[PDB]
DNA sequence: CGGCAGTACTG
DNA sequence: CAGTACT
DNA sequence: GCCG
């Protein structure tokens, strides 16, 4: 990254933005600071700062300030709750609503939290493992979580095929969480599994706390037998082998990889979800879905590429 | 002016 | 429904 | 915040 010495700074903006609720603006700044830290040479005039795509005439001028300055004056009016905001979304479950909430309410730590605040089942089980889940683990212990959903997925039904997903599935060397998708060849044999592998899990130790429990869906939390281990968030998603190719594309992200893809697909009159990619599909002057449009055969990671126009990326290559 | 991805889940 | 979450 |  040519620019850390600009999208440093503005990532500090970013997040304020986020944790306040702005989320167009924070999303603004989240692109732009992709996009600088995508620029081969560092950035050294406004007209060159507009030659990037995520880059305004406010964001221009922020970036001049910096080089000719050195610094940001804006970070010097950011709300004293910003810090306190920050500490209360990172409870899972609780958003920036309920972190406005509690602020207003009074509360300040998590002492205070902890002592006071009503907290949902979900946000209660993100307090007591507000440190584990924001450590991220080593892709080798990733591995071995996705290993052991696997033998007692398998233990049921051998024929069930079971991989890991988001950024392990990218290459990261470290995880935030495991993402383990499931489906069976035969088209039929993935239903009704979740109960019992749940409880396969669960009857180990392996699987600590739930925090959702869909028909397709599962969030959790694992952790792997013996000293020195960590609480890890644990996702699983169950789908019909008809949408294998595009539940892994969705699963292995990033996320905004795929909100381009989508995006991308959305400019073709296509619609691209964790079921389908889609076509001829009917939308209002607001761009919202008014007519399904027609299911298109995705086999493969490849044919949703090839049907939008696009060449085949590699996970690896996802990483955005 | 107004979209900015599309979906699942909780209560 | 609003809120939060997933990539 | 940016952009069509
Ligand atoms: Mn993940
Ligand atoms: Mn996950
Ligand atoms: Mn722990
Ligand atoms: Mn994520
Ligand atoms: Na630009
Ligand atoms: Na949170
Ligand atoms: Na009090």
């Amino acid at each position: 990254n040519h620019n850390l010495h600009i999208t440093e700074k503005l990532e500090v903006l970013a997040k304020a933005y986020s944790v306040q609720g702005d989320k167009w603006r924070a999303l603004g700044y989240a692109k732009a600071i992709n996009a600088l830290k995508s620029f081969h040479k560092p950035v050294t005039s406004y007209q060159e700062a507009c030659s990037i795509p995520g880059i305004g005439k406010r964001m221009a001028e922020k970036i001049i300030e910096i080089l000719e300055s050195g610094h940001l004056r804006k970070l010097d009016h950011i709300s004293e709750s910003v810090p306190v905001l920050e500490l209360f979304s990172n409870i899972w479950g609780a958003g920036t609503k309920t972190a406005q909430m509690w602020y207003q309410q009074g509360f300040r730590s998590l002492e205070d939290i902890r002592s006071q605040a009503s907290l949902t089942t979900q946000q209660a089980i993100g307090l007591k493992h507000y440190s584990d889940f924001l450590e991220r683990m080593p892709r080798e212990e990733a591995t071995e979580i996705e290993q052991t959903v696997q033998k007692a997925a398998q233990a049921f039904n051998s024929g069930l095929l079971c991989v890991a997903c988001g950024s392990y599935r990218r290459g990261k060397a470290t995880c935030g969480d495991v993402d383990v998708l499931i489906t069976h060849p035969d088209g039929r044999s993935h239903r009704g599994i979740f109960s019992r592998l749940l409880d396969s899990l669960r009857q180990e130790g392996f699987l600590t706390d739930d925090l959702v429990k869909g028909e397709t869906k599962y969030l959790g939390v694992c952790r792997l037998p013996g000293p020195g281990r960590r609480h890890r968030r644990l996702d699983i998603i169950v789908v019909p082998y008809s949408e294998f190719a595009c539940a892994l594309l969705y699963f292995t992200g990033s996320a905004h990889f795929n909100r381009s893809m989508r995006a991308l697909a959305k400019t073709k009159g296509m619609s691209l979800s964790e079921h389908a990619l889609s076509t001829a599909v009917v939308r209002n002057t607001h761009g919202a879905k008014v007519g399904p449009g027609r299911v298109l055969p995705t086999p493969t990671e490849k044919d949703v590429f090839r049907l939008l126009g696009l060449p085949y990326r590699e996970p690896a290559e996802r990483d955005w």
